[PDB]
């Protein structure tokens, strides 16, 4: 004892009383998310969620985007999908272009900000000073006017928070505050033609917007504004990075897999984007799950893709509808049937004398000791009958293409007895052409956009399809299939003809 348990409730007591909580999820309207997105979302929409509290959306859209709108709506959708509830408002960055200036000029006046005439190169090597660190507060005060006036030119001057060189912050070296971009914003058109870089204007968004708790690596930085401005200050919390195995989620390396045709665009099913995911057919509590499962932790770490596809698979469990499918088809001829077309209920399944079972489920010169389908040899079919291949037929090329095969009545079993293994499979009644995608992991290694890119990661089947599961309605393109001994699969759609299916995981 002294302790604990559901003592969530007396630590809820600390926080409330150490304080309503207020988060904020704030990607840059410049990219769709991807899986770590997913992780802070959780955290922050979590979290006021927890309290009883709120998580505004803020696009931190600090400089000019290129199609902002575009990527507003987009993450918009992605945010809704995994169930995150900011108000009816949504908030920008840009839309504190004027108070950060002004907050800017009360760092210049408190000798905290200087302009650095230096170029872009000898900056990003003298991280020692500045020669124009000394510069004094007036000459720095209107030097700074100017730059918003738009006399100088891109790059040739900067504004810089003015701290200490020496000192390991590490980015507490004289950190940018204001860059000189000629360039329209989506949002706030020509009104500037400076802009403040990220860290500037990360947590005094978060202090104009009264944010309690700022989930997002140093924070002495963050402090240091807050502390030196002197405003409402926010309580930063940082956490490390989502990592998974098998796995990029590097802006360039994403934008390298797309723009090479490494995958085929941004919604691109073996790519780690939200989009992706659910084009793959991941469900959002999949996702939710996943997260959870991950953890908070200050120091960084790597989740093994298995964990991810676990958390999807158990989801899939749950909710998936049982359907037959084959990939690479093989037709079975029962010898001792005829003609009529016997109904099984186990949804619209048919038993009749043609069937079709999948290619890898059959075997001319088998192993010893091998369940599935051979010559001489006898296979249960799911929800039917035992059929024993005698014969078969091959083409011109000696590739097998029919299977000749009694069948027994004494359906789910033995009689004699007997069993052995079970497959597939599908009446030529209940069949209906469709294109299975069989997705792999996008990366062959768990540690590599460094090329070492699974070559394989997409193979492309025509095949069949149960009739139902081309229902459309009945299985609109991002519900649950799950076909039978072959895994998880989506019916085909786009998160912005033969009917298509993914494969959104094995077994």
């Amino acid at each position: 004892g002294s302790h604990m348990v559901n003592f969530l409730k007396q630590i809820v007591e600390e926080d409330l009383r150490t304080g309503t909580v207020i988060t904020r999820f704030p990607p840059e309207p410049n990219g769709f998310l991807h899986l770590g997105h997913a992780k802070s979302v959780c955290l922050n929409f979590g979290l006021a969620k927890a309290f009883g509290g709120r998580c505004h959306l803020r696009f931190d859209d600090t400089n000019p985007m290129k199609e902002e709108t575009r990527y507003i709506e987009s993450i918009q959708r992605d945010v809704r999908w995994l169930g995150g509830d900011w108000g009816n408002h949504l908030y920008y960055a840009s839309d504190y272009f004027q108070q950060l200036y002004d907050w800017a000029e009360l760092l210049i006046k408190k000798g905290l900000a200087f302009v650095d005439d230096d170029s872009l190169e000898e900056i990003r090597r003298k991280r020692e000073n500045s020669p124009f660190r000394e510069r004094s507060i007036e000459e720095n005060l209107d030097l700074f006017r100017r730059m918003r006036a738009g006399e100088f030119e891109e790059g040739s001057r900067v504004l810089r928070a003015k701290i200490d060189m020496t000192h390991s912050n590490m980015n507490m070296r004289d950190p940018v505050l204001y860059r000189i971009l000629k360039k329209e914003h989506p949002r706030t058109g020509n009104q500037w033609v400076i802009y403040p870089m990220y860290d500037y204007a990360h947590g005094q968004s978060d202090s104009i917007e009264n944010i309690t708790h700022s989930i997002c690596l140093h924070r002495i930085l963050y402090d240091w504004f807050q502390e030196k401005l002197e405003i409402t200050r926010t309580r930063q919390i940082e956490f490390a990075r989502l990592n998974v195995t098998y796995t990029v989620m590097s802006k360039r390396k994403l934008l390298a897999l797309v723009t090479e045709k490494w995958v085929d665009g941004w919604d691109d099913p073996r790519l780690p984007t939200l989009s992706g995911l659910r084009r793959r057919g991941v469900p959002p509590s999949a996702l939710r799950d996943f997260c959870d499962k991950v953890g908070v932790a200050r120091r960084e770490s790597t989740i093994k893709v298995e964990v991810l596809e676990k958390c999807i698979r158990d989801a899939l469990h749950v909710v998936a509808h049982r359907r037959f499918a084959i990939q690479d088809p093989i037709a079975v001829t029962i010898t001792n049937y005829g003609d009529k077309v016997e109904t099984i209920t186990a949804r619209e399944l048919h038993f009749s004398k043609k069937l079709y079972i999948d290619r890898d489920d059959f075997m001319e010169n088998p192993p010893a000791g091998y369940r599935r389908l051979a010559p001489g040899a006898e296979v249960r079919l799911k929800h039917a009958y035992w059929i024993k291949c005698v014969d078969v037929v091959k083409d011109a090329s000696g590739l097998v293409t029919e299977l000749l095969c009694t069948y027994d009545p004494q359906t789910k079993n033995p009689d004699g007895r007997k069993v052995k293994g079970a497959i597939h499979w599908l009446s030529e009644k209940d069949a209906v052409p469709a294109e299975i995608r069989i997705f792999g992991r996008l990366f062959t290694k768990p540690n590599p956009w460094r090329e070492n890119i699974n070559k394989e990661s997409l193979k492309v089947y025509k095949g069949f399809v149960e009739r139902s599961a081309a229902d459309s309605a009945a299985f609109p393109p991002q519900s649950s299939l799950q076909f039978e001994r072959l895994g998880f699969f989506t019916p085909d759609g786009s998160t912005l003809t033969l009917p298509v299916f993914n494969l959104t995981v094995a077994l």
